[PDB]
This record gives structure tokens, sequence and C-alpha cells, in this order.
């Protein structure tokens, strides 16, 4: 029987290989062993996003946020998901929140969050 962390790493490896259903199933098996780890839900939300399953991706972001309200990644993926759903105002607020949390936690993602914010703001404007 593999451990929860072994399953998270197998899921990450599968994600790098673009095997999204397989990766989501590994994160699900990690959750079965330990359902109190926010990053398992955040990682699976990204799989759901790659599989275009937006309602499932939102639900995993919410499960991650309930365990870790300070999650930079859960707010970032929530915002990206909302952007694809055309919920622009909500997307921008979550991306801005990921930016502020990353700055407070002294995390370095280069121009990842400002770039995502610019895409969302341009998409919101183009629709207006
Ligand atoms: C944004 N893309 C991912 O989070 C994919 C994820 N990458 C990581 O965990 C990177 C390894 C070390 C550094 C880390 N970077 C980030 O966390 C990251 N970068 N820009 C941002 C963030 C977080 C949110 C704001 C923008 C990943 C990689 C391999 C396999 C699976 C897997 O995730 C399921």
């Amino acid at each position: 029987s593999p451990s929860a962390q072994e399953l998270k790493e197998q899921g990450n490896r599968l994600f790098v290989g673009r095997k999204y259903p397989e990766a989501a199933a590994c994160y699900g098996r990690a959750i079965t062993r330990n359902p109190l780890v926010a990053v398992y839900y955040t990682n699976r939300a990204l799989c759901y996003l790659k599989m275009q399953q937006h309602e499932q991706a939102l639900a995993d972001c919410r499960r991650a946020l309930e365990l870790d309200g300070q999650s930079v990644k859960a707010h970032f993926f929530l915002g990206q998901c909302q952007l694809e759903m055309e919920s622009y105002d909500e997307a921008i607020a979550n991306l801005q929140r990921a930016y502020s949390l990353a700055k407070e936690q002294r995390l370095n993602f280069g121009d990842d969050i400002p770039s995502a914010l610019r895409i969302a703001k341009k998409k919101r404007w183009n629709s207006i």
C-alpha cells in the first residue's frame, strides 16, 4: 500500500506527463489516506481545470480554503477557474488575493500572478 505522500508525488509526476485523470485519481487516493492536507485538493483542482471540469475545480479550491485560508495556490487556481467561467470580477479579486498572500508569505513566483491578473483584467475589459 502506497503512502499518502507517495501518492501525491505519483500524482505530481503524472501531472508533469499531462496524464490529468490519472493524476487526479492519485490525489484522490492521497485524500483517502489523509483528508486534512489542503495541497491534495489544490493539486486535484488543477487537474480538474486541465480537464475543463470547472465546477469540480471550484469545489476542490473550496475544500482547500476551508483547511488553509492562507493558501496562495487555492486562491490562484480559484481565480483562474473563475476567469475561464467568465466570472471576471470574482477571478480578479482571487488573483489579487493570491498576489497579496504571496507577498506576505515572501514567496517568489516572478511575474506569474501579475501576468494572470493582466490577462483577467483585459478579458473583463474586452467584454465591457
Ligand atoms: C502554477 N502551477 C502549479 O502550481 C503547478 C505545480 N507547480 C509547482 O508546485 C511548482 C514547483 C515549485 C514551485 C511551484 N510553483 C508554484 O506553486 C507556482 N508558480 N506560479 C504560481 C504558483 C502558485 C500560485 C501562484 C502562481 C506542479 C508541478 C509539478 C507537478 C504538479 C504540480 O501541481 C499539481
